[PDB]
Formats: C-alpha cells, structure tokens, sequence
C-alpha cells in the first residue's frame, strides 16, 4: 500500500529495503522517456508512453551504454565507478528512495551522476539514496541520461542528432519529478538538484538554460561546474568530431542524414569503440561527446551569460576535492607508474604539461611550467608530482569552479563554498593520490553510517554532518541550523570570498580559495592564448 | 723625489696625503686626453699631447659636465654622489695612490665610477682610493669619462659623433695605465678593473669589445653587467634620441653636420636641461645617452657575443646589493611619497609596474604583476612597496647580472658570485630602502676604517674582509688566500651555481641566486614580449 503509487504515467510499485536497523521504500528503476533506441538515437526524448497495469519497480534498471574502466580489473577503487548492471540504449529510468511512514510533502534531492559525459551510472553502490534518505526523511532521486555519443553527438542544425540529448533526458527526469513526486511525499516546489564532475556541471547547466530554470529549486555542484574547459565544445568542434566519428565506421560522410543513417546502424559497442579517436589532442582530462553552445539549450556562451546574469537566481552549496587531478595523472600519464610513489623526473613533468593543457601554444606551456615549477629544484621528484598534480586539478575543477562562484554570486540569492579534505581511513589506493575526486560522494550518501564498511567513528560523524549541511541546504537555502549552538558555515559573499574545510577537526574559515593559481587559470592564462 | 715621476706623456709632481697614522702618495688630476672641448664635443677622445716642465698632479680635477640631483638640496645621502669640483668638459684626468714607501711592481686595481652614464665623478669622498692602497698595497687607479650627450651622443655613420665616446674616455685611461703605471710601481700586467653600477656595465662591456681587451687583466663588477635594459640602445634609437635632442634645442635637423655644428654651439647646461626629454617613455630606471651597439665597439650583439664566447676569458669577481631598486621609486614613483615608510596603494603598485618595464605591452605588464602581487593580501601597502623594489631591482640589476654570469662562466677561467646585504648602522636614508644601491662602494673603499664616520667595528671588519678579497682577487684571480683557514669563498659553476653573502655575520654559501625571478625577467618575460 505504502508501496504502491498512481502516477500520471501509470501504477507503480516499489519494495520495502533495510537501512541501519529500520526500513525504507524504494521505487527502483521507473521509466521516464520512451527508449531512446532505434530511429530515435540521438534524438531529442520523448515523454514514456503511460502504461497499463503496475510497473515492477523492485530492481535496479539497467545502465545506459558506456566506455567500461579495465585499467585495473578487479580493482574496487575503480570497479566502483563501472556499471554494476546490464547496459542498454534502453536506460532512460529514475530511481526514489521514500522514508516510511511516507511523508506529506518533504524536501527532495534529486542526484546527476557525473562520469565525463561519457560514462556513469545511477545504480552504483555509492549512489545508494537508502542512507541519506532515511537519515535526512527526505525523498532521495537518482536520474539517468544518455552519455557518450548516444547522448552527445551533436551535428547542430540537424533535427536527427542536434546535441546535448543527454542533458535533455535530465530534464525530462526532472520534469517528471515535478509533475509525480508529490505523490510519493515529495514537495516539487522544493526540488535541490545535485551532482559530481560532470553531474555538476549538469547542474550548473540547467542554472544556466532557460527550458531548465522552473523545474527545480536550488542547486549543490561538487567537484565540477558548467564552464568548465572538457564540459563543452563549440558546433563547430561538435560538427568535427560527430564527422571524425563517422569517418572511423566508414560512414557516407557527404550528409548528416547519410552519417546519421549510418551510425543508428552500429550495434553501440561499436560507437564506444572509436570514441576516444575523435578528440583534437592527446590529452588528459578531455572527452569525446559533450553537451555543445548551441544557441537553444544555452542561447549564448556561457561566459555571457554568467556576465549578464542570465541564469537562475537563487542558493547554492558547492566546493571542491584537494586532489581532483591525482587519478588522471595515474591512468593517463605513463610517468606516474615508473615509480612507486609516482615520483616523476622533469621530462615527464614537461611531457604532462603538454598533455594537461592541450590547446595551449608554446609559450602558454611555458607559462604554465614556470607558475609551477621550483626552479631551486627541479629535479626533486615529489614537487614535480605535486606541481603536475595541482595543474590538472587546478585547470580542470578548482579554477573553473571558482570562476563560476564569483560570477554566480554577483547575481544570485546565496551561495555556500566547501573544500573537502578528508582522505578515507579505509582508502584503497594509495597516500599520494590524497582526496581523489569523487571520493567526498560516499561521505554525502552516508555510507560511513555502515559498521561493516570500517570507517572511523570520526568519519561517521563527519558523514552525518554533511548529510544533515545538504538536506538542511535543500529544505532551507542554508546548511546552517539558526538557532543552534554549532559553528556557523558563513555565506560566500564577494567581497569577503569565505569558505569552510570539510573535514574532521573543528570547522575552520578561510577566504579566496586557491586565488593565486586561479588568477592565472582565469585570467592571465587566457590573456595569453588569445594575444598570441 | 717620491712624489716626482717621469712618464710617457710628461713629468708629473704628486703630494704625500695622510692615510689613517701613515701617510701615502697621490697624484691628482693627470690628463689622459685632450680636453674635449669645442670641436672635439662628442668626438672621439685624442691622447694628450706630451708637456714640457712639470705638471702639478696635487688637486683633484674637475669633474665632467652633468646632471646635478636638487632632489634633496643639503642631504648628506645624494649630495655624497654630486660633483665635489667644479664642473668642466675639460674633465679627462686620472688619479693615482700609491703606497708609500713606493712598490717595485705590485696589483694595480682602477675605478670607473658609475651614474647611468649621465652622472659620476672621480672625486667623490666614497672614491677616495688612499685606505684600499695603503691597507692591501696596491696601486689604486680612479678615471673618468664623459657622461650624458658628451659622451654617448650616438649619429652612427658620423665620424664626429660617432657614439661610445665616453667608453672610448675609459679605454684610452687604460691605454695611459697600461703604458704608464710602471712609473709608479704597478705592474700592467696585473690590472684589474672594477666600477659600480654603470662602471659595473662598463666593466662588462671591455670584457666583450676587442679593443678594450689587451688593456687589462681581470674584471670586478659591482650592481650592473653589460647587458642590463638600460645600459645600451641600437643605432637607430641612438639617432632618433640625437635628432630629438635637436629638436628641443630648434637645431637644424636636415644633416648629421648641421645638427652636430649646433649642438656644439650650446652651452653644457643647455644640452643637460633639455636630456630627459629625448626618452621614448615615462619611466624609471632608464637613461638618454648610453653605449651604442654599433659594429664597432661592439661587433655584434650583446647577446650573440655572450652565446658565442666572443669576449676576454680570464676571472671575474661580481655581485649585487640586496635592495637595488629602492632609491629609484623614491625619486621617481610619486607613490613613494605618500607615506613614511612609503606603503603602496595598489594603484600606486601597477603604476609603478609601467613605469619600471616601460617597454611591456599589457599583457607583459599583467605578467609582471601577477609574478609579484600576493593576491591573497593584494592592499597590503608593505607588500605593494617590497614587491615593487624586487621589480626594479630584478628587471635592472639582479636578473640582467644572473644572465651574464651564467653566459660567461660557460667560457670564462673563474667566476666568483656575492651578495652583499648588510645595511651600514650609520645610514641616512630611511630603513625600508634596505641595502641601496651603491652603498656597498664604502666598504670597497674601506671607510669603515675611519674611525671619524661611526662604523661599528663589526663593519670595520666587513670592510677590511672585502677590501682584501678584492685585492686579492686582483692579485691572483681568486679571494681566497690559499693556506688560510678561514671559509673559502667558492667558485660559481654552471652546475653548482654558488654564492656567498657578503655581511658581518659568518660566510654563507647559498646556491641560485633569485633563480625563480630570473627564470621570469630573462627567459620567460623576453619570450613573451618576442612572441607578442
Ligand atoms: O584515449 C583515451 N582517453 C581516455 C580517457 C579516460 C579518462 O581517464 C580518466 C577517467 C576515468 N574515468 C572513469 C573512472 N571513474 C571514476 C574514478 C575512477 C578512479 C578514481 C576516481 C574516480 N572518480 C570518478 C568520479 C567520477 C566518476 C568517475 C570517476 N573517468 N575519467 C578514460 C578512457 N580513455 N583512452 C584510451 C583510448 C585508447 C586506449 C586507451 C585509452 C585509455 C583508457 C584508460 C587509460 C588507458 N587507456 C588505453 O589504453
Ligand atoms: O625622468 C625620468 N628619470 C629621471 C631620473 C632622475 C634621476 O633618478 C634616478 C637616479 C638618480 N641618480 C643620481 C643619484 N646618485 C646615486 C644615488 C643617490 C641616492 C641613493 C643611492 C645612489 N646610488 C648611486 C649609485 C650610483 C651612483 C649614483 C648613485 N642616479 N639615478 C632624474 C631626472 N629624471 N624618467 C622619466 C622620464 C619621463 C617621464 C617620467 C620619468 C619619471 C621620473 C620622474 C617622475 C615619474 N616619471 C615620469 O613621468
Ligand atoms: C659623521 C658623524 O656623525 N660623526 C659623529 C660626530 O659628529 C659626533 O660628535 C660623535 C659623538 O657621538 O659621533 C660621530
Ligand atoms: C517484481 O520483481 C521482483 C524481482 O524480479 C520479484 O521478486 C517480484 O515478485 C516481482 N513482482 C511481480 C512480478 O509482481
Ligand atoms: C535573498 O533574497 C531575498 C528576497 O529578495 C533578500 O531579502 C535576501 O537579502 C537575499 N539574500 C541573499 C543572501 O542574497
Ligand atoms: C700645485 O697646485 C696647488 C693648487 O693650486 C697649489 O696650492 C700648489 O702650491 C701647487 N704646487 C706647485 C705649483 O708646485
Ligand atoms: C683556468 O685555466 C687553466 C689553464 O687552462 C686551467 O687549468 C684551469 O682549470 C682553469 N680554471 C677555471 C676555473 O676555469
Ligand atoms: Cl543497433
Ligand atoms: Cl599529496
Ligand atoms: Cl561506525
Ligand atoms: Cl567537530
Ligand atoms: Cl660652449
């Protein structure tokens, strides 16, 4: 009864989980588009046809279709990420996680998978919304969206594959979120959606896009934001590449319709084959298929539109990891395993430069080199690793993120800032990496709470206190609980430019994260570039 | 009978002088040249035509026509570097101390005094060479040489002004020593050169041309190299600043002739009032009338003669004070006047940016300033007037001297590198101008040794110390005194790159002087100011 629930497409039922001692209800795996399968790859969604009878909604759908990780097989640490069910074009499902009793009409979080808009799942173990659900009585969401080229080839004039389905399929999600969760408890008036690298900048995106604006309340962007450099490509680059891609099938290039036709012809694993050929350099922490500028989902560049305010005003939480870059240097710079503690020699620090910052010109890599380099000690093997370190992540998260706090906060109506420190008493790769990317999300979903998991009781506490900073932040606009004896999270204002560490020793406050290093990625930088 | 010398160009009588409780010879006031007077302005030097009888070497000479600093009318600080002696273009005289009783053949060490190539005399109290000959008996030789338009109006093609006339001054006082000094007890054999600031570029620059190099044996350079920004310009901006020297003055512009024949028509101080018009920008640190590179003097570039080991190698001694830039934002950055201790507005921060790299586009000056602003603390007024003084030291001094160890030791048979910050106790200028540029001239000079001028005896020491590793260095070609037990100064190498403090404490060696700014002003900022 509790799990059973009428919706404006159809009955659904759900199923009754454990969490911590007391149960739950979850509705896994509700369809909200047709299957985007077919004649309509690449195409825009459409609404999921209503259906007769009750939709089984007890198990895990399936996983939309993706490059999978076998750098190191059978290795948790990246076993983690991979998808954990069959993949399938036909993946376009949400997940709801409802506190029992079921509530009136609570805050809803709705989470956005991030994986580089090329990969990524909804059902992973991390993800699992039974904790914060429970913990918070909120009505935990987890969408799906079409990534790699199913959801981001983009040949902009064409009707057939315009680009950025895949942000599309969000907003269909969300779209269905707030025509349906106020039937299972939810309030649609007080939807926060949230998200990590890529489903951050999702987040910010739909910010930014007028057709998103209305369909939630307020925002969390962890570790990624809208603007930044491998989030999105011009329709010329997105016309190059969807082009490349097809010139590597074999295709008839001489018409979109003819290199659409085409590629709805390859079984999918024959598209993710090729992907990573499409790209302009030889590079790290840049993907293939990319949501595009395409003057209708964004009506302008997105730097134009942070500059006249044209996105939706309102709160938002957001802040980064201390060591997003550490895990790209390991897969994909081959300096990084000559060594046990990745320990690299000048060569290979100048070869990852050139291999972090791919469309800089010579003297952009010089520049680059010289904010980073210790020319007392060149030589030493740990600062190179750390300086090449903090360019990747510096380049790719922190920097853009940063950018888009001070634009945002001109304008908008509160925003909260973070730096998450904390490395993992149980962390299974190794102590140079640090805070890794990703790895603040498993103390957001509450996975500390679990015993058998063998996180410290300070880890625990720590989860406890950023779950309760999210929900509070989703139910109100303010992590802060007024009136309570607890340190006070301060607002990011412009002027002042705070923030707060996440971590387990008392809340400290800083100001102007990473401004120096952020003032040449944000503007001298790019001074540079266009002068030469 | 001492004082009573037959020399090449003549009979000179010198005067016994009192020397802290002994006393020593001088002979004052020797003609190297013919007074280049009327015709002669702007030409090349001629020797001095033999004499009859007996010339009266026992008063300084006149000091060279120049600009005189009003800025401070009375202060002890800059009224120490103006002329002491009447101004005169009847100004080519040497100087000569000579230990007492007179030595057979001992080291000969000869000044060139220093002024931007616009000022500098040979009589300054900080010059008197009595204390360094009588304490490390050696011959102590001090010359002069035209400043300002006299001698570096630069029309090249013209054999009336042809350019260097001034550097050609200093070379044929160095033809007169090294035909001459044996009269006096030093050997021409085992001269050595040194100067301070411009007399340090000076220095540098006989090092490189041809016909300076026979005439010396080794160099000692003090606060400048003779490749700094400011020490040379082309040809072409040689003329352009002759021509509008003319122009200011309403002289016929139409030929070389008919400007020269006007010039030469004008009283000095009408040519000195109307030279810091010529510049090309507003600017500090940068002076109208300097060395030419001309074909001649110097056959090629500065640095394609430093590349290609086209210069003297023998062994150098060199260095740099530790606030070099400060006097030049006191007099010449408004902003510097503000305050008392001269806290800095961040306005008052990029203007001096301007002016100090006045040859930078925008986007050279937004290196600069990013290299140098702390941006978490960027109204800091202490940091803003530190940050500025390390630019103009850096761009002018420390960085173009870095270069020219570095290029020179590649060929060169022993360099050695010092850093001198000790701030004399009984300086006049206020504490945050730190270690000024030239004050490390009266240790050198050994005034320290005067009781009468409140030195403490710690700096008495210092001062005996330098002295003794620079007649030393003169003697043998290195400071240390083999069998000695004190520290030994050690060699700069290209791999080790060492230096030492100079300064009342114990001996210091350090390693890679400024390197991180100097990759910046002599690697990085000259790329990009090539590129764009
Ligand atoms: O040319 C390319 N480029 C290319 C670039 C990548 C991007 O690598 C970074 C990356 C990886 N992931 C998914 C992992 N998931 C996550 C984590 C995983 C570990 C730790 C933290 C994590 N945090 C996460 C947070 C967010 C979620 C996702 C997270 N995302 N980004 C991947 C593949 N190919 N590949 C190519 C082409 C031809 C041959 C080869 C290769 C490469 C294939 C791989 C190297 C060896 N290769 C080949 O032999
Ligand atoms: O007008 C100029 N420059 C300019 C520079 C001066 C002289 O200032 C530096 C100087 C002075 N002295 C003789 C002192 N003797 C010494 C010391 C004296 C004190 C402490 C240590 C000492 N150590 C010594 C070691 C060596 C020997 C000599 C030493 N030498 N250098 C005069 C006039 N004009 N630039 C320019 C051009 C166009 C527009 C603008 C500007 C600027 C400047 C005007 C405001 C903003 N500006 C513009 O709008
Ligand atoms: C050049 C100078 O300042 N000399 C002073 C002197 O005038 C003063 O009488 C004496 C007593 O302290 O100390 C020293
Ligand atoms: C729904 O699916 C689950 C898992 O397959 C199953 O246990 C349950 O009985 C199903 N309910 C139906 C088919 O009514
Ligand atoms: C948010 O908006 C309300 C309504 O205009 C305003 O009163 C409040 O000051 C704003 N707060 C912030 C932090 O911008
Ligand atoms: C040398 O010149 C000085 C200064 O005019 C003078 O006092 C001295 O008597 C002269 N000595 C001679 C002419 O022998
Ligand atoms: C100086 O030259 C001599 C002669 O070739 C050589 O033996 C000596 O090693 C050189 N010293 C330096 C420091 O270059
Ligand atoms: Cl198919
Ligand atoms: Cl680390
Ligand atoms: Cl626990
Ligand atoms: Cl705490
Ligand atoms: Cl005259």
């Amino acid at each position: 009864s509790e799990l059973l629930v009428n919706t404006k497409s159809g009955k659904v039922m759900g199923t009754r989980v454990p969490v911590l001692s007391s149960h739950i209800s979850a509705f896994l795996g509700i369809p909200f588009a047709e299957p985007p399968v077919g004649n309509m790859r690449f195409r825009r969604p459409e609404p999921k046809k209503p259906w007769s009878g009750v939709w089984n909604a007890s198990t895990y759908p399936n996983n939309c279709q993706q490059y999978v990780d076998e750098q190191f097989p059978g290795f948790s640490g990246s076993e983690m990420w991979n998808p954990n069910r069959e993949m399938s074009e036909d993946c376009l499902y949400l997940n709801i996680w409802v506190p029992s009793p079921r509530p009136k009409s609570t805050t809803v979080m709705v989470w956005i998978y991030g994986g580089g808009f090329y990969s990524g799942s909804s059902t992973l173990d991390v993800y699992n919304g039974k904790y914060l659900a429970y913990t918070e009585e909120v009505v935990l969401v987890s969408l799906s969206y079409r990534v790699g080229a199913f959801g981001f080839l983009a040949l902009h004039g064409s009707q057939e594959a315009p680009g950025n389905v895949g942000l599309l399929d969000q907003r269909m999600a969300l779209q269905w979120v707030h025509d349906n969760i106020q039937f299972f408890g939810g309030d649609p008036k007080t939807v926060t959606i949230f998200g990590e690298s890529a489903g951050g900048a999702s987040v910010g995106m739909h910010i930014l896009s007028p057709g998103s604006r209305d369909l939630f309340r307020r925002a969390i962007l962890q570790s990624g934001s809208p603007n930044c450099p491998w989030a999105s490509v011009s329709v010329a680059e997105g016309r190059r590449r969807a082009v490349e891609l097809g010139r590597n099938l074999n295709c008839n290039l001489n018409s979109d319709e003819e290199l659409i036709h085409c590629l709805r012809e390859k079984k999918p694993q024959e598209l993710i084959d090729v992907e990573w050929n499409v790209l302009p350099f030889d590079s790290i922490f840049r993907f293939s298929f990319v949501p595009v500028i395409d003057g209708e989902f964004f009506p302008t560049s997105l730097e134009s539109m942070l500059n006249s305010g044209n996105f939706k005003k309102t709160q938002i939480l957001l802040g980064v990891n201390k060591d997003e870059g550490s895990f790209f240097l390991l897969y994909g710079a081959p300096g990084f395993s000559k060594d046990s503690e990745s320990k690299i020699s000048r060569e290979d620090f100048m070869s990852g430069v050139k291999l972090s910052v791919p469309h800089a010109n010579d003297l952009g890599l010089d520049a680059v080199t010289l904010q980073y380099t210790d020319w007392m000690d060149d030589n030493n093997g740990i600062k190179n690793r750390d300086g090449l370190d903090d360019i990747v992540g510096d380049h790719n998260v922190i920097c853009p993120l940063m950018h888009f706090v001070n634009k945002y906060t001109k304008f908008g109506n509160g925003t909260y800032l973070y730096f998450f420190n904390h490395r993992a008493s149980n962390l299974v790769w190794p102590e140079w990496m640090g805070v890794i990317h990703g790895y603040e999300i498993e103390f957001v979903f509450g996975l500390p709470l679990v015993k058998e998991l063998n996180y410290t009781a300070e880890e625990e506490a720590l989860s406890r206190r950023i779950m309760h900073y999210w929900a509070t932040f989703a139910k109100t606009g303010n992590p802060n609980e007024p009136h309570s004896q607890e340190s006070k999270w301060p607002l990011f204002t412009t002027k002042e430019q705070k923030f707060i560490d996440l971590n387990t020793e008392p809340m400290k406050v800083h100001q102007r994260l990473r401004v120096q290093m952020c003032v040449f990625w944000n503007q001298f930088l790019p001074k540079l570039l266009n002068a030469t």
